[PDB]
């Protein structure tokens, strides 16, 4: 149900410059999983019933922000601030869900597709609507079901995006990576999620829910014994976080 | 623009014996411009472009609440809930209403004319849709008009809220009745407002504003002039805002 905007050859050749840029600065840099927090967090603030919220450019240097555990969103942005400023035909919109697609690919994990054409709108959505981490299924849905219109199938597989990156007691209060490889997109994070506790290893309580609700649990099976099905459902629900609100939503 | 729902027999006669209630209960309990208040910050919170909020009895005790400067809400939730358990038929968004026109009766102001039917909706809106007490013009027609949708007059008008009642500085941090004659409902807060600071008597900020702004300092004149006029102003306002996001808003 989209109809992406048409935007200018000129901004279509600025996307494809800045995807570039982005690689390397993301690559080089060791910043995939801030990058990829930053997008989907971003996109995570929409609300279906009354349309606002979004990945609208909201958050932008210098944030903002206040809202905290969290934290770490302020460094982003910051450091993606100079390249963008190399790019200013593109929306801070666009740079920053294409700065959480490159930071999938970069890590190793599947090419989610990317239209550009998302607007800077002026107000940031209304706090209280992210996802808390002491919740549980229940939680999950009223969030990512309710209120952004994702599937159960997104969740899981959204929820995988936690194979990169690590939790700090400074920011959140959790604490470690839930993966032993957390600059690799792999299908890692379900594994362990299922093989219980590990020294050095992370699990939130909201992702342990996942296990124990009748239809997350054999998604969270699948993904762990079939990575390609993993990647699959995951670029789908990424594509669809990214684009809420967005020429259709 | 309104379609007043329909409501029973035993609906119409409970607003009815409700507020013959409140009259002699606000009267006596010497509480019209905390009920006045309660009322109006209830409606308030109305977003046009977003219908959320609104007079939806999402206050409610015990409130819940949270918002500061402010306090008193809670108190005014509690000293109406004995009387609202003697009328479980009605809603609490109608009953909060049917008190802030009392309130304004009971003090000697206009009849504002009551429609029944709001429902009582599960959430309650977001913060920081409240007037700033410190602000001036432009904010004023951020809230009343950009979200709340009420013209310029009505701003000017509703302000006369103020005729009755005080500042606490254990709440807002303001102190002090607007006027000598705090629980009577006349002009006195525009010829106040007018005649400047005087000793024992409060100005917001926000009230002063009206006094600079080239259409808002046209009405204060009239008002101050003209006690008739300004009861017919406040009334159609105070109506509208008690039904704003109701019955078509
Ligand atoms: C399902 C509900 C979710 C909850 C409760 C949650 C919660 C959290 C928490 C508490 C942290 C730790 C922050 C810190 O202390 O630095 C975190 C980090 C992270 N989140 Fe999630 N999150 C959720 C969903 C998602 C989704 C859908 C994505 C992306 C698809 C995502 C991507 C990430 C990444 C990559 C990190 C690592 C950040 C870093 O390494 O600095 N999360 N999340
Ligand atoms: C125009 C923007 C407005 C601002 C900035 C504002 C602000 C305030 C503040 C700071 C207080 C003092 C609270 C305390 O310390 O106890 C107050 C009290 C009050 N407000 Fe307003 N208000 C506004 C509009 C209104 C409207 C539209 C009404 C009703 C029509 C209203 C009715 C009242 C009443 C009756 C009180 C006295 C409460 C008491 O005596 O306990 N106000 N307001
Ligand atoms: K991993
Ligand atoms: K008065």
């Amino acid at each position: 149900g989209k109809s992406y905007p048409t935007v200018s050859a000129d901004y279509q050749k600025a996307v494809e410059k800045a995807k570039k840029k982005l690689r390397g600065f993301i690559a080089e840099k060791r910043c995939a999983p801030l990058m990829l927090r930053l997008a989907a967090m971003s996109a995570g603030t929409f609300d279906k019933g009354t349309k606002t919220g979004g990945p609208f450019g909201t958050i932008k240097h210098p944030a903002e922000l206040a809202h905290s555990a969290n934290n770490g969103l302020d460094i982003a942005v910051r450091l993606l601030e100079p390249l963008k400023a190399e790019f200013p035909i593109l929306s801070y919109a666009d740079f920053y869900q294409l700065a959480g697609v490159v930071a999938v690919e970069v890590t190793g994990g599947p090419e989610v597709p990317f239209h550009p054409g998302r607007e800077d709108k002026p107000e940031p959505p209304p706090e209280g609507r992210l996802p808390d981490a002491t919740k549980g299924s229940d939680h999950l849905r009223d969030v990512f079901g309710k209120a952004m219109g994702l599937t159960d199938q997104d969740i899981v597989a959204l929820s995988g995006g936690h194979t990169i990156g690590a939790a700090h007691k400074e920011r959140s209060g959790f604490e470690g990576p839930w993966t032993s490889n957390p600059l690799i997109f792999d299908n890692s994070y379900f594994t362990e999620l299922l093989s219980g506790e590990k020294e050095g290893l992370l699990q939130l309580p909201s992702d342990k829910a996942l296990l124990s609700d009748p239809v997350f649990r054999p998604l969270v099976d699948k993904y762990a014994a079939d990575e390609d099905a993993f990647f699959a459902d995951y670029a789908e629900a990424h594509q669809k976080l990214s684009e809420l609100g967005f020429a259709d939503a």
